[PDB]
């Protein structure tokens, strides 16, 4: 399996998350499940936090609202899921597959729980009030009705194998006994607000219940009244957000009781202290490592050699594990929230990976730490919108051009915490292509100039010392130059040759035309593709043979792959432009458009391509042989990248919310599927 950047946990779910001993995480994340391995199991080095991405659990259409563990011993390698398209599946994990399923309920599903007493039974409700005991080794069911509320959790009790305890929208919390046909055993009025959490104690009794109306309260099955009530402390920062309460009752510490709080900080209460409502704040010494939005869910691992750990999944899309014997956070897991539309690497900062991605945040993978393999800076500021192209300065280290859907065009300075500047020229559609090269007029009348090119056809560029200045249409320069009458294309694609001495630009028609410094003087124009060019590589210039620089590989909407060598008529100088019509190499094994093709730095004529069938291929273009084939995507790919240190490694993205590493060596299949 690849190094997977996953997709982000689910929001406002009271339990879609779970973990078992050993050990094994699973999150809902759109409409799947991720699995991650933690622990001696993940087979990592010493050094490199001990987890890894290994599954993902597929055939839920709309999105996973529940998901929960069986923690009977010997089917810790059960579980179950609720979804929005109304069904309650049970898994095998060990064969990502479904063992059976239902669809009882008849509106949507809240969340669900395996009960820990009843080695099937799987407690399931839904937004009416409806609640489905489901057996699934006998295939038998229990419709339940307690009360006509919006269900938000429910907890089976871990003692008591008839003991359901359901909270509501409105603050009501229940006990129901559902060999009894669900009758209300307890009624448990003093919360306002929504309840997120149930949990009870560990042993065996008493419940915690955790709200939005930021109070925790204890209650005695006895008396069936409170006996403790914890509002939650209004703390320091370390924007308009609500609270989510969730809670987790350790069972080696049953004195102590684990909560979020306001922006996603974790605490630790001690219960003995009741009246001094006496807390400690999660990394309360360390800066920065704890959550900077809420949490959602906790989940407890204990490991093969005996740690013990807390899970933690946030709105601020960091899934963070934490010993609880220190309560400091052992490590984090980042994670997207959208497409993954570019990848770039600095070429300064060699293995600093720039990923755009469509919940509007960039992020920086330093791909180069040696302890820990998901280092990743985010950045937000003034970005909001998706950023759907990326470039690092070649010269500058830390310095980032990005491109948003709404046509946006900023330079962003990762190194310090400066606001990004943004261009005050914009374009009227998708920023596709931004492009770094020298000035041409009339600006050149900087060192370098950044070139954008929009869904509309317009390449526009840019001076970075003046940003808020005026951008300037490259096409009154080539109207111009070459002197052209009629109106010019819809250019879709700008890439530089390494040299500098050559642009090309992709048009929404399929050519692509070739012009030349200082006043882009059209020389020749490539009539191959006949559909919108995507995407343009120059190979680069320090390969065994210096003359693989005027290689130029292309991809458009058809699967078939283009290179061209352009020697001859770059060399030639033709004062009159060259129409070529004919490829110098031809890539064909796709089956949809192509979204993107690079040119390995290690190697002589080696390409990968990302297309819309799913997959990324590798090529040596030079005997047009395909050699690998990706498939781990389940969507459809729009970026690639190759490792600038490691010859056999590889980035990917599409959007189905991952970012891939793999190694082109562990790839069975050797060309894409027919
Ligand atoms: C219009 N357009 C689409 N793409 C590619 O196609 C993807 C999205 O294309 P889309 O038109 O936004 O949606 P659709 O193709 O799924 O119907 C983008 O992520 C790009 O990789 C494009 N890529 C380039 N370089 N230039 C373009 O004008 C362009």
């Amino acid at each position: 399996e690849p190094r997977t950047l996953p997709p982000s946990p689910n929001w406002y779910c009271a339990r879609c998350s779970d973990a078992v001993p050993g050990g094994l995480f699973g999150f809902a994340a759109r409409t799947s499940v991720f699995l991650v391995r933690v622990g001696p199991g993940a087979g990592e080095s010493p050094g490199t936090p001990p987890f890894r991405v290994i599954g993902e659990l597929v055939g839920h259409t709309e999105r996973v609202s529940g998901f929960t563990f069986s923690h009977h011993p010997g089917q810790y390698n059960l579980c179950a899921t609720s979804s929005d398209d109304g069904t309650v599946k049970i898994w095998d994990v060990e064969t990502k597959t479904v063992v059976t399923e239902h669809a009882l309920h008849q509106h949507t599903i809240s969340t669900l729980h395996w009960s820990p007493r009843v080695k099937d039974l799987i407690v399931s409700g839904d937004e009416k009030g409806v609640v489905f005991c489901y057996w699934f080794n006998r295939n038998d069911s229990q419709h339940l009705f307690i009360e006509p509320r919006t269900i938000f959790c429910l907890t089976c009790s871990p003692h008591h194998e008839d003991l359901v305890a359901i909270g509501y929208k409105d603050g009501i919390v229940v006990i129901i006994d559902i060999s009894k046909k669900g009758e209300v055993i307890h009624r448990l009025r003093g919360h306002d607000d929504e309840i997120h959490s149930i949990a009870w104690c560990p042993l065996p009794c008493y419940l915690a219940t955790g709200s939005k109306d930021q109070t925790i309260r204890i209650w005695s099955c006895s008396r069936g009244r409170g006996v403790m009530i914890l509002k939650l402390p209004f703390l320091k920062r370390r924007v308009k957000e609500r609270l989510w309460l969730t809670l987790h009752w350790p069972s080696n510490q049953p004195t102590q009781l684990v909560s979020s709080c306001f922006g996603g900080e974790l605490l630790q209460w001690d219960l003995t202290q009741s009246w001094r409502r006496k807390y400690t704040l999660f990394s309360a010494s360390s800066e920065g490592q704890n959550h900077s939005r809420i949490v959602f869910n906790l989940c407890p691992l204990q490991t093969e050699d005996d740690k013990q750990l807390l899970l933690s999944t946030s709105m601020d899309r960091d899934v963070k594990c934490w010993d609880i014997a220190t309560l400091e956070c052992s490590w984090t897991l980042p994670s997207l929230g959208g497409f993954a539309y570019s990848l770039a690497f600095s070429s300064v900062d060699i293995g600093s990976l720039a990923i755009g991605v469509g919940d509007g945040m960039i992020r920086v993978w330093n791909t180069l730490s040696i302890k820990n393999n998901y280092d990743v800076k985010n950045f937000w500021q003034g970005v909001k919108s998706k950023v759907t192209a990326l470039c690092w300065h070649p010269t500058k280290e830390g310095c980032l051009a990005f491109g948003t859907d709404d046509g946006k065009v900023g330079l962003y300075d990762t190194y310090s915490n400066k606001p990004p500047q943004i261009s005050s020229t914009y374009h009227k559609k998708t920023v596709y292509t931004l492009a770094w090269g020298p000035p041409v007029p009339p600006m050149s009348l900087p060192s370098l100039a950044l070139y954008s090119c929009g869904g509309e056809g317009i390449v526009l560029q840019h001076n970075p010392w003046k940003l808020s200045g005026e951008a300037f249409d490259i096409n009154k320069l080539i109207r111009d130059t070459n002197s052209i009458k009629y109106k010019l294309p819809v250019h879709t694609e700008i890439s530089w040759k390494a040299d500098g001495k050559i642009m090309a630009l992709g048009n929404e028609d399929g050519s692509i035309e070739i012009f030349q410094i200082p006043n882009l003087k059209l020389i020749c124009t490539i009539q191959q593709h006949h559909k919108l060019v995507n995407t343009i590589s120059w190979h680069h210039e320090h390969g065994s043979q210096p003359e693989l620089s005027y290689l130029m590989a292309s991809g458009s909407n058809n699967a078939v792959i283009y290179v061209h060598n352009l020697k001859t008529v770059i060399e030639s100088s033709p004062e009159s432009p060259v129409t070529i019509t004919e490829p110098y190499r031809t890539l064909s094994g796709h089956t949809a458009k192509i979204t993107s093709v690079a040119w390995s730095p290690h190697h002589d004529g080696r390409l990968v391509s990302a297309s819309y069938d799913g997959t990324a291929q590798v090529w040596d273009a030079l005997r047009e042989e395909p050699l690998c084939n990706f498939r781990g995507h389940r969507g459809r790919l729009l970026c690639v990248a190759w490792s600038p240190l490691d010859p056999d490694c590889i980035y990917s993205g599409a959007d189905d919310f991952c970012v891939h590493k793999w190694l082109t060596s562990m790839q069975d299949h050797s060309r894409p599927p027919q």
